This record gives structure tokens, sequence and C-alpha cells, in this order.
């Protein structure tokens, strides 16, 4: 179906963007800068340690999901 082909191309494009070797680094810097809203030195440092540890964990989950564009698109009722 057209909505299915479109949905699967969009999820593919998302997955390719996330596979890009500079994407995770860009996100990491952005989230570490956010931690700088916290007092220093200790709270901001603890926040950066949680980001550094968990961002690649969360990224991996998303990328895994984008690797199955049919499944994603079925969950949205766009592929059947
Ligand atoms: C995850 C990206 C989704 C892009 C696919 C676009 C959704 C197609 C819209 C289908 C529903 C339109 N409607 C209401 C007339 O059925
Ligand atoms: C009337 C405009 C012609 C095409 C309109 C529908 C195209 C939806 C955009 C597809 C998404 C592009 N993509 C997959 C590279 O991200
Ligand atoms: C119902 C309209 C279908 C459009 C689905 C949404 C497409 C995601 C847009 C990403 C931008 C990609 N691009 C090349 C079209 O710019
Ligand atoms: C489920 C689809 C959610 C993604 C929506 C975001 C679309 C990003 C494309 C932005 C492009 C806009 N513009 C004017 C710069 O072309
Ligand atoms: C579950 C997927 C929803 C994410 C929708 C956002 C589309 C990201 C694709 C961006 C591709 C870059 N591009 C073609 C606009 O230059
Ligand atoms: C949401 C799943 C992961 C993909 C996130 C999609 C949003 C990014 C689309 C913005 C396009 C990026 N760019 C190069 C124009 O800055
Ligand atoms: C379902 C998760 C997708 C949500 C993230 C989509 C956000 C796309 C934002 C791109 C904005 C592009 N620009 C240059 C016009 O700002
Ligand atoms: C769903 C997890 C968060 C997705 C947010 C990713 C947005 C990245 C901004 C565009 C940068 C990607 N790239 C390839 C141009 O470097
Ligand atoms: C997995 C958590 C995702 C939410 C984080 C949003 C990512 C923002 C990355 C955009 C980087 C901004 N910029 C333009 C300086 O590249
Ligand atoms: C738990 C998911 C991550 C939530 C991320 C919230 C970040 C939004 C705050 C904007 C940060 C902007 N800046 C320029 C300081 O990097
Ligand atoms: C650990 C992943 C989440 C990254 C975002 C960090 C949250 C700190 C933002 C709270 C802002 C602090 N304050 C006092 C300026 O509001
Ligand atoms: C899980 C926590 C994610 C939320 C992080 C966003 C914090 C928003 C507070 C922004 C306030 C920053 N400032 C400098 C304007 O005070
Ligand atoms: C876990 C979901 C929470 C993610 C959303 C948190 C974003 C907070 C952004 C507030 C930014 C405030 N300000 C004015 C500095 O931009
Ligand atoms: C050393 C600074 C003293 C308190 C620092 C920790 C407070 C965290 C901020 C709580 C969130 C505020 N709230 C719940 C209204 O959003
Ligand atoms: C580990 C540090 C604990 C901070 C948790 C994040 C608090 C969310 C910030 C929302 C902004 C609320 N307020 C009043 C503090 O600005
Ligand atoms: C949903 C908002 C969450 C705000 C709560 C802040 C998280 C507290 C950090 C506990 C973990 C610190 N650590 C790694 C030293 O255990
Ligand atoms: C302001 C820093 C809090 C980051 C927001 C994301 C939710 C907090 C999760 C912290 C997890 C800590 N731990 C080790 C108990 O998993
Ligand atoms: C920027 C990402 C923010 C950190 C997200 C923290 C996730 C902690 C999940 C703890 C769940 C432990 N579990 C699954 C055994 O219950
Ligand atoms: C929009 C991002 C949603 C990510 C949802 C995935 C759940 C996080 C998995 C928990 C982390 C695993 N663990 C137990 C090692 O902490
Ligand atoms: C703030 C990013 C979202 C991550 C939070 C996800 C909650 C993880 C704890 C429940 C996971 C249970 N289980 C068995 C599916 O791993
Ligand atoms: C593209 C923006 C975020 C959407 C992708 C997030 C994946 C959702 C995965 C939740 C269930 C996955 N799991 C743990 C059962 O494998
Ligand atoms: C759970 C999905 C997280 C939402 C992702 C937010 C993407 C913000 C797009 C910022 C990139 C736009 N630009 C051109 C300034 O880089
Ligand atoms: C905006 C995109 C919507 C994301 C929808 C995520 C669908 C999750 C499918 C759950 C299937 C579980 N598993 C482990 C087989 O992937
Ligand atoms: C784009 C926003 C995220 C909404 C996508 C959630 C997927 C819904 C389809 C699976 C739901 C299954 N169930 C039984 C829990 O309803
Ligand atoms: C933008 C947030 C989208 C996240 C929604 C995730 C949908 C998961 C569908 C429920 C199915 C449960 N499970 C474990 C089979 O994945
Ligand atoms: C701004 C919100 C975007 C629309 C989100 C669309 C969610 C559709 C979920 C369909 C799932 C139907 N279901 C659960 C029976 O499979
Ligand atoms: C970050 C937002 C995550 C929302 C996840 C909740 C799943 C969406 C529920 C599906 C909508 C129900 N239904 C079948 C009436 O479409
Ligand atoms: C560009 C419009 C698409 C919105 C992005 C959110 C996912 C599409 C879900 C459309 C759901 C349509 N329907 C009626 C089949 O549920």
């Amino acid at each position: 179906s057209l909505p299915c082909d479109i949905c699967k191309d969009v999820v593919t494009a998302a997955g390719d963007m996330l596979k890009d070797n500079a994407t995770e680094e860009e996100i990491l810097v952005y989230l570490e800068k956010t931690c700088d809203w916290l007092p220093k030195p200790n709270m901001s440092a603890s926040c950066k340690e949680i980001v550094d540890s968990y961002l690649p964990v969360i990224l991996d989950i998303i990328k895994g999901e984008m690797s199955r564009p049919g499944e994603v698109c079925s969950a949205l009722n766009l592929c059947e």
C-alpha cells in the first residue's frame, strides 16, 4: 500500500540517520551541555556520567527498532 511504502521509507531514512558515525556524538555533546544546567562540579558530573552510560543504550534500542520498518509501520496501522 502507499501508506505502508511511505511509512517504511521514513523509518529507513531515520535508521540511516542514526547509523551515521557523527550522530551519536552530536547527541552526546547536546545532552552533556544540558547537564551543565546543574550545579558544579558534582551534580553536573553525575548527570554526564548517566548520559555517557545510557545514551548508547537508548540509541541502540531505537536503531534496532528502525531496522524492522514493517513492524514499526504495522504498530501504526499503516502496514497490514
Ligand atoms: C512514521 C512516518 C509515517 C509516514 C506515513 C504517513 C501516514 C499516512 C497517513 C494514512 C492515514 C490517512 N487517512 C486518515 C486518510 O487514512
Ligand atoms: C506531492 C509530493 C510528492 C511526494 C509527497 C509524499 C512524500 C513523503 C516524503 C517521504 C519521506 C522522505 N524520506 C523517506 C527520504 O524521508
Ligand atoms: C502524509 C504525508 C507523508 C509524509 C511523511 C513524513 C515524511 C518525513 C519527512 C522527512 C523529511 C525528508 N524529506 C526529504 C522529504 O525532506
Ligand atoms: C513521524 C514524522 C515525524 C518527523 C517530522 C519532522 C520532519 C522533518 C523535516 C523538516 C524539513 C522542513 N524544511 C522546511 C526545512 O524542509
Ligand atoms: C520512526 C521514524 C520517525 C522519524 C521521522 C524522521 C525522519 C528522519 C529522516 C531524515 C533524513 C534526512 N533527510 C533526508 C531529511 O535529509
Ligand atoms: C526519531 C527517530 C530518530 C530520528 C530522528 C528524526 C529527526 C531528525 C530530522 C531532522 C533532519 C536532520 N537535519 C540534518 C536536517 O538536521
Ligand atoms: C516520532 C519521533 C520523531 C520526532 C522528531 C522529528 C523532529 C524533526 C525536526 C526537524 C526540524 C528541521 N528544521 C530545520 C526545520 O528545524
Ligand atoms: C530518537 C532519539 C533522538 C533522535 C535525535 C537525533 C537528531 C540528530 C540531529 C541531526 C544530526 C544527524 N546528522 C546525521 C546530521 O548528523
Ligand atoms: C535519546 C535522547 C534524544 C533527545 C536528544 C535530542 C538530540 C539533539 C541533537 C541535536 C544537536 C543540535 N545541533 C544543531 C547543535 O546539532
Ligand atoms: C531523558 C531524555 C533527554 C531529555 C533532554 C532534554 C534537553 C532539552 C534542553 C535543551 C538543551 C539545550 N542546550 C542548548 C543547553 O543544549
Ligand atoms: C541524564 C539525561 C538527561 C539530560 C538532561 C539533564 C537534566 C538537567 C536539566 C535540569 C535543569 C536544571 N535547572 C536548575 C537549570 O533547572
Ligand atoms: C528527565 C529530565 C528531563 C528534563 C530536562 C529539561 C529541564 C528544563 C529546565 C530548563 C531551565 C534552564 N534555565 C537555564 C532556563 O533555567
Ligand atoms: C523525558 C522527556 C523530557 C524531555 C523534554 C525536556 C525538555 C525541556 C526543555 C526546556 C528548555 C528550556 N529553555 C527555555 C532553556 O529552552
Ligand atoms: C544544590 C541545589 C539545590 C537543589 C538541587 C536539586 C533540585 C533538583 C530540581 C528539582 C525539580 C524542580 N521541580 C520539581 C519543580 O521541577
Ligand atoms: C541529579 C539532579 C536532579 C535534577 C533533576 C532534574 C530536574 C528537572 C528540572 C526542571 C526545572 C525545574 N526548576 C524549577 C528546577 O527549574
Ligand atoms: C525523571 C526525573 C529524574 C530526576 C532524578 C535524578 C536522578 C538521580 C540520580 C541517581 C543516580 C546517581 N548515581 C549514578 C550516582 O547513582
Ligand atoms: C538530571 C539527571 C537525571 C537524568 C534523567 C533520566 C532519568 C534518571 C535515570 C538515572 C538512572 C540512574 N540509575 C543508575 C539508578 O539508573
Ligand atoms: C539519556 C538517558 C537517560 C538514562 C535512562 C535511564 C534508564 C534506567 C533504566 C533502569 C531500568 C532497570 N530495570 C530495567 C532493571 O528495571
Ligand atoms: C524514545 C526512547 C525510548 C527507549 C525505550 C527503551 C527502554 C530502555 C531500556 C532500559 C535500559 C536497559 N537497562 C536495564 C540495561 O537499563
Ligand atoms: C528515560 C528513557 C526511557 C527509559 C525508561 C524505560 C523503563 C525501563 C524499566 C522497565 C523495563 C522492563 N523491561 C523488562 C522491559 O526491561
Ligand atoms: C523513533 C523515535 C523513538 C521510537 C523508537 C523507540 C522504539 C520503541 C521500542 C519499545 C519496545 C522495544 N523492545 C524493548 C520491546 O524491544
Ligand atoms: C524521541 C525523539 C527525540 C526528538 C528529536 C529532536 C530532534 C531535534 C532536531 C534538531 C536538529 C535541527 N537542526 C537543523 C538545528 O539541527
Ligand atoms: C514513531 C515510531 C513508532 C514506534 C513503534 C514501536 C513498535 C514496537 C514493536 C514491538 C515489537 C517488539 N519487538 C521486540 C519484536 O520488537
Ligand atoms: C507515534 C506515537 C507512538 C504511538 C505508537 C504506539 C504503537 C501502538 C500499537 C501497539 C499497541 C498495542 N497495545 C495492545 C498495547 O495497544
Ligand atoms: C514515540 C514513542 C513510541 C514508543 C511506543 C512503543 C510501542 C510498543 C508496543 C507494545 C508491544 C510490547 N512489546 C514488548 C511487544 O514491545
Ligand atoms: C501526533 C500523534 C500521531 C498519531 C499517532 C498514531 C497512533 C496510531 C496507533 C494505531 C495502533 C492501532 N492498534 C493499537 C490497534 O494497533
Ligand atoms: C511519548 C509518547 C508515547 C505514547 C505511547 C502510548 C501508545 C499509544 C496508544 C495507541 C493509541 C490507541 N489507539 C488504539 C486508540 O489508537
Ligand atoms: C505526516 C503525517 C503522519 C503523522 C506521523 C505519525 C504516524 C502516522 C500515523 C497515522 C495514523 C493513521 N491511521 C488512521 C492509520 O491510524
